[PDB]
């Protein structure tokens, strides 16, 4: 019922994500010189360095907000991909599975702690 515990849990999950080779395309903002049409398709860029910086700045109130931004990383990859078989997209799907497997307890524990707080 620790309603702050999510933040360090998300820090250590981001650490694992940064160690994963599948995160390499997503660690920093998509390079617009490499992908000159990126902003014609993607309205809101997102990447794991921006998520970590937002967390570390104290600019997430909840792990749901962090989860929305991480899911945006993956939806951007799916929207930008020219193929469901593309390499960088395929890395997104594995990393998404890894993230969802790990974030589920963080969300559950936070929402439980907050329900207890408001009981
Ligand atoms: O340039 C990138 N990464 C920046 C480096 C500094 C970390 N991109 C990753 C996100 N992108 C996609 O999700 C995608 C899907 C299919 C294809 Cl191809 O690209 C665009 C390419």
């Amino acid at each position: 019922y620790d309603i702050q515990a999510w933040k360090k849990q998300c820090e250590e999950l981001l650490n694992l994500i940064f160690q994963c080779e599948d995160s390499e395309p997503f660690r920093q903002p998509v390079d617009l010189l490499e992908y000159p049409d990126y902003r014609d398709i993607i309205d809101t860029p997102m990447d794991f360095a921006t998520v970590r910086e937002t967390l570390e700045a104290g600019n997430y109130e909840s792990p749901m907000e962090l989860c929305k931004d991480v899911r945006l990383i993956f939806s951007n990859s799916k929207a930008y991909t020219p193929s469901k078989r593309s390499r960088i997209y395929s890395m997104s799907l594995r990393l998404s599975a890894f993230f969802e497997e790990h974030i589920s307890s963080v969300l559950s524990d936070y929402k439980s702690a907050l329900r207890f707080h408001k009981r």
